[PDB]
This record gives C-alpha cells, structure tokens and sequence, in this order.
C-alpha cells in the first residue's frame, strides 16, 4: 500500500480509538430544539427534522424508544450505533452533532442532508449511467476502506441509507447495524435483497458482507433493480445462495467482471476479502477513470445536485403521520442504556 494511505489510515485509527475509549455523552437536551417534520418512522424509532432554537441550525434527530428497543432486541445495536458515530470522522458519513437520553428515549442529533435518499433519485430516473453509479460506488469503496480499517462492519448498505448532499455527494446514514468486530460476528440483520449468503446461512461472518452488499448496490444503481429480486424473502434468499446472477446486456464487460467478483458466494474468493484487500476493487478496470484522491477531497463535480430550496427544505423526503415525543415521568430501562 502507498505509505500515504497507510499513514492516513494509522491517523484515522488513532483518532477513532481516542473517542471510542472515552465516548461523549449528554451533549444537548430535547428542549434545545423545535420539531419541524417527521422524515422517517419504524418499529422502534423515528427521524425528525428539528431546528436548534439558539443557532437556527437544522438537524436530523433520530429518536429511539427505549422500551421498544428492548422488546425488539436492539439494545447492543443502539449502543453500537451511538458509540461508533461519536467516534468516526469521514467525508461520506453523516456527522453526529449531539446525543442524549431522557426517561423514555435515546437521541442522536445528526446533520441534516436535504437532498433525499439515493433510492428516491434512482427510482425517479430508472437507472444511473455507469459513470454516475461509479461516482457513488467510489465513495462507498473509500468509506468501507475507512470503516474496515477501524475494525467496523457497516451491515446496512442499501440505497435508502445513502443521502445526497448539497454538492451531490453521498453521505451514509443509519449506523443501527454497524459494529466493531475483530474476526467474526453472527447477528442476522440487514435488508433481504442485500444479505450475503453467509448471513442467510447463519455463519460467523466478517467484513466481506459489506463488499457483497456493494456488489448488490452497484448492480441496482446500474440496472434499476437488484440482482436477486423476487416477490418474497425466501425466494430472494434462494437466489442469493445459488451462485447465479444474470446481467442486463447494457452492462459493460468491465462492470460484469467487477460484479462477478463482488457477488462471489465463496467469501474466501470475494473481492475486498483477498490478500490485496480493497486494492483489488480500486485497481479494477471498471474504476480506471476514478480519481480516488479527488473524490475524497470533494473536487470532482457530481452527477447532479439535488433540487432543494435550502437547508430546511424537506421536499425530497416523504410524509408521515406526526406523533408526539412523549417523555415519561418515570425513567425506563435506565440500566440497559447506562453507557449511552
Ligand atoms: N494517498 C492517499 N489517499 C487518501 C485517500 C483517498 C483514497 O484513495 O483512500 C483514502 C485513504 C484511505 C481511506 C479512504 C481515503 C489519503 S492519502
């Protein structure tokens, strides 16, 4: 590896480890913010656009209901998410500004990226050209190079988690499945279309699952649909484990070759998991036109700038029923979330 990359990654790991070992806690409180709009809602949490009442800055506040986190067996995952996010620093990761908890909820106050999910833009236009897909893919390659060097596995790569920023670059959101792993881990998590075979088969798995998911993402960006598509999860899983993939004729030969090596069912043969690591990907012919440094430095003009009116515009996100942020008069699940 170029000594330049080695020294960059050594510093990145030093800085991560200092914050990892001494995490920040309790750096804001709920009544510092006004609520604007619900941007997403799930079985144990929500993301809400908020505005800081003193600075006027907008943020995407992730609110997790402690009781539901416990019921759905997400305790460790929520602790992972916050501890990791407060310790990382990379251009293509949404930044965690503040975190805190109260009697009912956990809060992660993230920068608000107003351009919408990649998923929305992909579905709007149908499919991305290869250069357009490659620009986003290159950012994910660099992001995974960074995360994996810190012993982090991301485990939730999918188009909904890639937000398009004011410069047209991606920022990855939702670290709910991210984990610091030396060696193997076992939890079943991730969206069906993106799961690596070794997850489906209940094996001890490693960072190679992220590289598999990159193959799925690149395929979906370039085709408009994912490679193992089927109507129900069990049918998806049968296709994933089969070792067969079909490519649209419009794909270039270089794209097909890269994808066969990312979508390799034998994890010991999968690009990103061989002796040369990420460099088998970065040096592949499909990436021959990619200026990795210029991407990292945000010096490349992006494929498109999302249409939005300002840092508070929510037009690129969807509409959800607006529910209370109620805080119990009694502390819930205090022991479980002590470290948050
Ligand atoms: N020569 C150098 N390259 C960098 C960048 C850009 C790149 O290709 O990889 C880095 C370092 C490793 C993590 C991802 C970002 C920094 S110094």
């Amino acid at each position: 590896e170029q000594e330049s990359v080695k020294e960059f990654l050594a510093k990145a790991k030093e800085e991560f480890l200092k914050k990892w070992e001494s995490p920040s806690q309790n750096t804001a409180q709920l009544d510092h913010f006004d609520r604007i709009k619900t941007l997403g809602t799930g079985s144990f949490g929500r993301v809400m656009l908020v505005k800081h009442k003193e600075t006027g800055n907008h943020y995407a506040m992730k609110i997790l209901d402690k009781q539901k986190v416990v019921k759905l067996k997400q305790i460790e995952h929520t602790l992972n998410e916050k501890r990791i996010l407060q310790a990382v620093n990379f251009p293509f990761l949404v930044k965690l500004e503040f975190s805190f908890k109260d009697n009912s909820n956990l809060y992660m106050v993230m920068e608000y990226v107003p351009g919408g999910e990649m998923f929305s833009h992909l579905r709007r236009i149908g499919r991305f050209s290869e250069p357009h897909a490659r620009f986003y893919a290159a950012q994910i390659v660099l992001t995974f190079e960074y995360l994996h060097s810190l012993d982090l596995i991301y485990r939730d790569l999918k188009p909904e988690n890639l937000l398009i920023d004011q410069q047209g670059y991606i920022q990855v959101t939702d670290f709910g499945f991210a984990k610091r792993v030396k060696g193997r881990t076992w939890t079943l998590c991730g969206t069906p279309e993106y799961l690596a075979p070794e997850i489906i088969l209940s094996k001890g798995y490693n960072k190679a699952v992220d590289w598999w998911a990159l193959g799925v993402l690149i395929y979906e960006m370039a085709a408009g649909y994912p490679p193992f598509f089927a109507d129900q999860p069990i049918q998806i899983y049968e296709k994933i484990v089969s070792g067969k993939v079909r490519f649209p004729s419009h794909f270039s030969s270089d794209l097909k070759d890269l994808l066969r090596n990312l979508l390799q069912v034998d994890l010991t043969k999968r690009f990103g998991n061989l002796k040369n690591g990420v460099n088998d990907i970065k040096n592949h012919k499909w990436f021959a036109t990619t200026d990795w440094i210029a991407i990292y430095q945000r010096k490349v003009e992006a494929p498109f700038i999302p249409k939005f009116k300002g840092p508070g515009d929510t037009s690129n996100f969807d509409d959800y029923e607006e529910e209370e942020i109620r805080v119990s008069i009694n502390e819930k699940c205090g022991k479980e979330f002590t470290e948050f």
